[PDB]
Formats: structure tokens, C-alpha cells, sequence
């Protein structure tokens, strides 16, 4: 599942956006890039991606109790994706789930403060844990060097003994990391555990940046990742 967040008024004429076909042709590199969905976005009227196809994706994994992820891949122009994600869960799930968050920068650094193990069922983080309702007006210090790794646990209120459904939100805004992602190193173990044991979805920021061509190339490799079997 590959989404292109098209910053339309900023992209070079060397990239040809085809909404009908959901494709981007790179006239510089003589290569065409296909996606699940192009999202038409603008620099001053900023869309919430969670009111589009992602909503359905998220909702489906939750109802099916399948562990899942979303990758946000971009550059220096950091989208508002993290804050809208928090807002989306507040508005839709607080009544069916107890939801926890742990948030780290990985290379580790705990982004919520005043251990990182691979297990069969989950990735265990030893950083600070909060429930999402603990986020109040008095709480800026976001990842926006390595990767941003958020782990949400959803404990369904309908269950007498809930197995948490894990959701991973992974922020990759450092061009250095694209090769590590492609190859999928400590990061490689994490990344490969996520691609193998959780359903995947990707959003790529397509804008002004000099990395846009590499972001596109990167999407081409990520387009081969399959559902955990």
C-alpha cells in the first residue's frame, strides 16, 4: 500500500503527475512510478491523510486484530502526520480501546521521558509508556538522525483478556536511512521484523526536495513488500 502525498504546487515540472492513473513519471530519470493512491495536497491548504484511504486501512487492521504499521517517508519539510495521527485516534477509538504509546528515535533515545527486544509476537520497547489520554495542552518535543519509531498498543474493550494489537508509526526523514530501508544493522533487524510480522503501508512526501527522485526510487523497492503470511 503505497501512497504519494503530492505537494502539487511545489513539485518540479520534471515530474508528471497522473491522478487518473495514480502514477508519477520521472522525466529526469526516464522511469514511471505507480502507487495505490496519489493524494493531491497543497502547501497552504494542508490535508489530513487519516480522513482518506488510511482510515479504512487502519480500521480494517484493528477489526481484524492484525498487527500493522504506517511508514512516513520524506525530507526536511516535515509533514503534520504525527499530530493528526494522535488526533485521529482521539476522535475514533478512545471509546473502544485503551491505547498506549511509546516513542523513540532509533539508530536509542526516549522521546517521552521527563531496552529493545525482538520477540515472536511483538517488538518490546523499554521506553516511557503513556496512555493517549495523558496527552493534554501541557505536552513540541517530537522527532521532527535515525528513525522515528512509535509503538501504539490497542487493548480492545470487548475482550476479557485483551491481546494488544500493535501499530507502528515509523518516521524516516533522513536521506542517509533510505539505503537501510532499501536493504530491508540494528535498524535492519527492527525494519525486517516489521515488514515480516506486521501489515505495511507507506506514505511518500513528493515535493520540492532534492531527494524526491530517491524517495521515488525507494518506493519502487518497497512496492514488493507482502502481507505477513
Amino acid at each position: 500500500r503505497l501512497f504519494a502525498n503530492i505537494i502539487e504546487d511545489e513539485i518540479s515540472e520534471k515530474l508528471i503527475v497522473n491522478y487518473s492513473d495514480e502514477s508519477i513519471e520521472d522525466m529526469k530519470n526516464h522511469k514511471t512510478y505507480k502507487f495505490t493512491k496519489l493524494i493531491q495536497n497543497f502547501s497552504h491548504q494542508n490535508k489530513d491523510l487519516f480522513k482518506e484511504d488510511l482510515h479504512v486501512y487502519i480500521d480494517f487492521c484493528l477489526k481484524r486484530r492484525e498487527n500493522f504499521n504506517l511508514f512516513s517517508v520524506g525530507s526536511s519539510n516535515i509533514p503534520n502526520t504525527f499530530e493528526k495521527l494522535l488526533a485521529f485516534f482521539k476522535n475514533n477509538y478512545f471509546d473502544k480501546f485503551v491505547i498506549t504509546l511509546q516513542y523513540v528515535m532509533l539508530s536509542s533515545q526516549d522521546l517521552l521521558s521527563n531496552k529493545l527486544k525482538i520477540e515472536e509476537s511483538t517488538i518490546s520497547l523499554g521506553s516511557t509508556l503513556i496512555t493517549l489520554d495523558e496527552i493534554t495542552d501541557k505536552l513540541k518535543k517530537k522527532y521532527s538522525n535515525g528513525i522515528g519509531l512509535s509503538k501504539f498498543q490497542f487493548f480492545c474493550l470487548q475482550d476479557i483478556e485483551p491481546i494488544p494489537i500493535d501499530f507502528y508509526f515509523i518516521e524516516i526523514y533522513q536521506p542517509s536511512i533510505y539505503p537501510i530501508l532499501k536493504r530491508s544493522s540494528p535498524l535492519e533487524i527492527v525494519l525486517k521484523k516489521i515488514f515480516h510480522d506486521t501489515k505495511s503501508a507507506f506514505v511518500f512526501q513528493i515535493d520540492h526536495s532534492a531527494e524526491v527522485y530517491d524517495i521515488l526510487k525507494l518506493s519502487s523497492h518497497l512496492s514488493f513488500i507482502r502481507n505477513p503470511k
